[PDB]
């Protein structure tokens, strides 16, 4: 009845739901094929349908209503939408549409859509008086996102570390810098479990660029949100198509006052897809990276910001440093003083088996008084007076024996003070 | 009625001006051209239209009167002045036109200026007979520009350590010297204020570079 | 079965010559309505011509004009062009009163020889072009008209100071694409207009 479940449910229950409908020969085909097979034969029989998917206005003027569930990938189920709508409806790139869908008649192969009930999870004469996201003032993180959590294990130090290391607030626009093969997979994990577990209502999006097939299935078992990724198989305009839509997304969620946070993986990967799509401007920088090719990563990343009106859009990224790669430390230098939080990993931290590897002396965060109280900031101050003397490599050292035997980091800043 | 006034208003006005004359479908656009939208439909109406601007002149030889509330941006509202104002009005990169605007004619996308009254907060005529600032002779500073505020608190003593590090007068080129993440940020800011303070007829204008938003 | 259909939709009269009739036939009937239409003209009225079609106009006038000695290329007479000239050339407004619109459709690549030399003499005799492009046609979208080929000279009289710039800046963004997907751009552009001079406005937003 309804095109949202029918792509949640699996390959095994739509081959039988097919079968009883009298459709034959679906379990050879892909599973968009079996959604457009199921639909046009329930199509015919008369009920109404229903849909749902996220506008992606093309240069031409009509657009599709893209689904997360296949990462935004274009495909024969696709619902789409003449200009007309975007006329009566003044709609953007990103928005959510859901509404009933008509069966598709001979000379077309899409779906088309009927009528609009709900724009943004908005009625739609509410959402066309939306004030648009540029026009928004930012402002600098006011209330911090707490990363301790209850139920988390001793075993695992990684989320009360960022706590001391780095707090992180609503609107922020940290980034990570982490060698090759220093846990940074997983790093994001504890912070998408610490975000879902201790703000359900925050909106959580994990975005993954020229990730392997295995990862992805992972991310989403895990983090309690949509995920979307694109594996490396796929062409680099894909890369940077599924990047274009998520921030899309996020600011039309952003002007419903509504707070989105994005775990951007990585920064690194999503600028080779730019520079590769871009044509050259016959200026080339370093590493064959040109100028106006960086621009664009640049406006991405730089879209997260606390948002005065309403809402905010956090952006966490992981910067790739000591690939071997000229291309990767060229465009790591771009971005190095853009970002209000740093979160530095240390790879010989990483090859002595202590984690989590951050590099306390250079990780922090700028402009941390808002986020903590006033207690709590002056409680960081002195751990980092005792913190700097001592090398890095010990530094983490130190912090994991003493947050081992502290239930809650409040019991270790007290224990700091006896001695 | 004047294009100053219409940019120092924030959004939420802009849009329940804009409905009440006849416009529809603003919100989802830019602040920019929110403002070009209002202007444009006002200017059918026949009342005239002020603006003000920094002139910014092009290669080409026709220039433009840039906004400092959209920090110079090119944008649709900008007003398109012709080479022949440069001719009569004896004019530079910089300086200051205020006067009447014209709705723009068919064929061009711009606002152009139809009559200039106001040079530099000055009257035209007497704007043409300045001295180049290249030929003025510069001197060393002669008068201090004080940075100590009375109701400055006790809690922050950068303004009354600058006083007694380095004086600062009008005219000085001082350079500061710092490395990252060590309060160079807020440095300016105290010295913001002290000059706002102290000195409320001096101009203060801020350059920020690479800044986060 | 094409004549009975032009009779029972155009509503004026309408006068046809069958392929089964000789060509003495097809030229009389031409020489009749050009001659009404002059005498039309005289009284200060407005005649419009519709005529189809001008390359088989001057196959008929070729086969009844005896040879003159000279052959051109595709074996029409040199001569025989002039008579089929001067009929298309009498369309004009009289500064007096009334006047003569005559239209006609030239046919191009229709595998002959003699067609193709016959356009060449009626390449820029006329004052409007409207050309059709085949490949557009096979696309099934219709009108298939070729909009950067197509144009007509002198028309600051026909159209007012506002409309004829606004068309200006139209043929500014429709000849830097091909005319293949120009016609398709015009085709949604105007299905979403309810007149043209909503469309005008709509160009001039972006
Ligand atoms: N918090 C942690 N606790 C235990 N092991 C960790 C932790 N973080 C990383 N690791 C180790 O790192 C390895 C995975 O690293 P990975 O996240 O793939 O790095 P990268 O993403 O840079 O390739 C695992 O084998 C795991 O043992
Ligand atoms: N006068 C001051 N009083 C108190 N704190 C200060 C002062 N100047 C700088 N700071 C500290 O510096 C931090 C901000 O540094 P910032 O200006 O961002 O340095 P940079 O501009 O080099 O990055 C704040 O957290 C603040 O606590
Ligand atoms: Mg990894
Ligand atoms: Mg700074």
């Amino acid at each position: 009845m309804n095109l949202t479940e029918l792509k949640n449910t699996p390959v095994s229950e739509l081959i039988t739901l097919g079968e009883n409908m009298g459709l034959e020969n679906l379990a050879r085909m892909r599973k968009q094929d079996i959604i457009f097979a199921i639909l046009k034969q329930h199509a015919k029989s008369g009920e109404d349908i229903f849909g749902d998917g996220v506008l992606e206005i093309l240069q031409d003027g009509f657009g599709f209503l893209r689904s997360a569930d296949s990462s935004y990938l274009a495909g024969p189920d696709d619902i789409y939408v003449s200009p007309s709508q975007i006329r009566r409806f003044n709609l953007r790139t990103g928005d959510t549409i859901s509404g009933k869908i008509r069966p598709p008649k001979e000379g077309e192969r899409y779906f088309a859509l009927l009528k609009v009930n709900e724009v943004n999870f908005d009625k739609p004469e509410n959402a066309r008086n939306k004030i648009l996201f540029e026009n928004l003032t930012p402002l600098h993180a006011n209330s911090r996102l707490r990363m301790e959590r209850d139920n988390g294990s001793t075993e695992d130090l990684t989320a009360r570390v960022l706590d001391l290391a780095s707090p992180i607030g609503r609107g922020q626009r940290g980034l990570i810098v982490a060698p090759p093969k220093a846990g940074k997979t997983m790093l994001l994990q504890n912070i998408a479990q610490s975000i879902a577990y201790n703000h359900p209502d925050c909106v959580l999006m994990v975005l993954l660029i020229d990730e392997r097939p295995e990862e992805v299935t992972e991310m989403q078992r895990l983090v309690k949100g949509e995920v979307v990724a694109s594996t490396f198989d796929e062409p680099a305009s894909r890369h940077v198509q599924v990047a274009e839509m998520v921030i899309e997304k996020a600011k039309r969620l952003v002007e419903h006052k509504k707070d989105v946070i994005i775990l951007l993986d990585s920064i690194t990967r999503l600028a080779r897809a730019y520079n590769t799509v871009v044509p050259a401007s016959g200026k080339v920088l370093t590493g064959g990276v040109d100028a106006n090719a960086l621009h664009r990563p640049k406006r991405f990343f730089g879209a997260a910001r606390n948002v005065e009106e309403g809402g905010s859009l956090t952006i966490i990224a992981t910067a790739l440093i000591d690939t071997g790669s000229k291309m990767d430390e060229v465009i790591y230098e771009e971005f190095k003083g853009t970002g209000n939080m740093e979160l530095h990993l240390s790879r010989k931290i990483a090859e002595k088996r202590v984690f989590p590897a951050i590099d306390y002396n250079r990780s922090g965060t700028r402009k941390e008084e808002l986020l903590t109280t006033q207690e709590e900031l002056q409680k960081m101050w002195i751990l980092r007076k005792i913190i700097h003397p001592m090398g890095e490599i010990d530094a983490m050292e130190f912090l994991i024996n003493k947050l081992a035997m502290t239930k809650t980091n409040d019991d270790f800043f007290e224990m700091m003070k006896r001695s």
